[PDB]
């Protein structure tokens, strides 16, 4: 039961890593299609400077608590997909699993 | 090169266990970084060395 209940606290504190990339990324998607209506820019190179910083955080944060998956990819733009992705096959399908799985072995082990 | 000086910091805070806590992962709180590492290769290091191998040699012999 120790053993599901951290698979399940790992998955838990990956997804709640991966979220903030998220956000960060929609916010840095719009700051691109931003610069792209305008093509000043200055300004908006800045902020796509200052979007990239916190998305390089994000991932590197994110690669932290990672144990597995995200391994393949790099803390870079071009590698956001796939931990896009991750986020969503675990708010779908892992962390639900885990969550059953646990809340069964827990009334296996009580009851 | 910003962007692995940010990385590089970020890492420096995975290991840290205080030294440089309050300090952030920008540009700005490169010095703080720059002026531990010193530290921990002028006196840290060799004077906890030193401690170790005291403790090493007092105690187990």
């Amino acid at each position: 039961l120790t053993e599901i209940h951290q698979e399940l606290e790992t998955a838990r504190k990956q997804q709640q890593s991966l979220q903030p990339v998220a956000l960060s990324w929609e916010k840095y998607q719009k700051q691109e299609r931003q610069l792209a209506d305008w093509l000043e820019i200055e300004r908006v190179k800045a902020e796509l400077h200052r979007l990239n910083i916190e998305l390089t955080k994000r991932m590197s944060e994110a690669k932290r608590v990672d144990t597995g998956a995200l391994v393949e990819a790099g803390a870079d733009l071009d590698d956001i997909p796939v931990y896009l992705q991750r986020l969503q096959e675990l708010t779908e399908e892992a962390l639900p699993e885990k969550l059953n799985r646990f809340l069964d072995y827990l009334n296996r082990s009580s009851d």
